[PDB]
């Protein structure tokens, strides 16, 4: 399925589709296109860097884990909608992802 990154300052200026495969990570298949979305914790689901937000599809991608909640909790710029890119799968259906403005993570520089 196609996957439309929203326009971004830093990380796609003019946005961007994306020809993804089904059962592929919406994080993976945006980074095979250049796209470098943070992953600090190299797709553990142990940070919220990879956090996106999908405006459209939501609802066919696999329910979020527990895990992948508390990570949630935790991201800046929270919605219903959020998910974390490493572990957000996509199925049969075209998205509309936004990437955040702003990721938290201490680690940085
Ligand atoms: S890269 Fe850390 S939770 Fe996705």
């Amino acid at each position: 399925p196609k996957i439309v990154i929203l326009p971004h300052q830093d990380l796609c200026p003019d946005g961007a589709v994306l020809e993804a495969n089904s059962g592929e990570t919406i994080l993976d298949a945006a980074l095979r296109n250049g796209i470098e979305i943070e992953h600090a914790c190299e797709k553990s689901c142990a940070c919220t860097t990879c956090h996106c937000i999908v405006r459209e599809g939501f609802d066919s991608l696999p329910e979020s884990s527990e895990q992948e909640d508390d990570m949630l909790d935790k991201a800046w710029g929270l919605e219903p909608e959020s998910r974390l890119s490493c572990q957000a799968r996509v199925t049969d259906e075209d998205l509309v992802v936004e990437i955040p403005r702003y990721t938290i993570n201490h680690a940085r520089e």
